[PDB]
């Protein structure tokens, strides 16, 4: 079934915000999960109800109100993968792998055109980034409406709708 487990607790998926005159702040999803089929098809699950923003009323607005986690829990990333071309990478090496991954979000299934750097860690593990800057756009997601609800509770004169995510993950083979 699975070439590949995610390692969950290793891995992390990061996005900021921005609000008033550029008060950037980092926030995570405390819990991933995933893995890469033999079929080729690799996954990442993020558990919208994980995420951390420091603050827990904040946190509280962003599952109610932005991504309505009552109705979307998560959200999955799927990304066909070369098996072998992964199984020969050399242990330290890395590869640019271009990939048309789609983002299931908000109830919105859609295209990152986006590159990745795949590395070699040993003869089982893998770790997976974005190579480049990667920005998501709120109103391609329909989150829009959701970063308007939540600059009004927080009586701000702006938040900005671009926003960045970073990522690393590691994935294992069967050891
Ligand atoms: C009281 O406290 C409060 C404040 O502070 C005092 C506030 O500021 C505020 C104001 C609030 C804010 C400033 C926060 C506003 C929040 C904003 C702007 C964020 C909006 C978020 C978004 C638009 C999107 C969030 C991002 C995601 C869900 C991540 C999506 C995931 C992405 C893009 C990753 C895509 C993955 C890939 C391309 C590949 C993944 C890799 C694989 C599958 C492996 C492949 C494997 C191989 C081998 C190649 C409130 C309400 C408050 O209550």
């Amino acid at each position: 079934k699975l070439a590949y487990s995610l390692d969950a607790t290793a891995s992390f998926l990061n996005f900021v915000s921005s609000k008033k005159t550029h008060v950037l702040e980092t926030h995570r999803f405390d819990v991933l999960s995933g893995g890469i089929s033999t079929a080729g098809e690799a996954q990442l699950v993020i558990d919208l109800n994980s995420v951390n923003t420091g603050i827990d009323v904040r946190n509280g607005r962003m599952r109610d109100y932005l991504f309505e986690t009552a109705t979307y829990s998560v959200a999955t990333v799927t990304v066909p993968v070369d098996l072998a071309a992964v199984a020969g990478l050399a242990v330290g090496e890395d590869m640019l792998v271009d990939v048309s991954a789609t983002l299931d979000l908000h109830g919105v299934p859609g295209v990152i055109d986006t590159q990745l750097n795949v590395q070699r860690l040993s003869a089982t593990r893998i770790m997976v980034q974005n190579q480049s800057p990667l920005l998501i756009k709120a109103a391609d997601y329909s989150l829009e409406a959701g970063i308007e609800t939540l600059r009004n509770l927080a009586s701000l004169n702006v938040i900005s709708t671009t926003v960045p995510v970073d990522f690393v993950l590691f994935y294992e083979a069967p050891h």
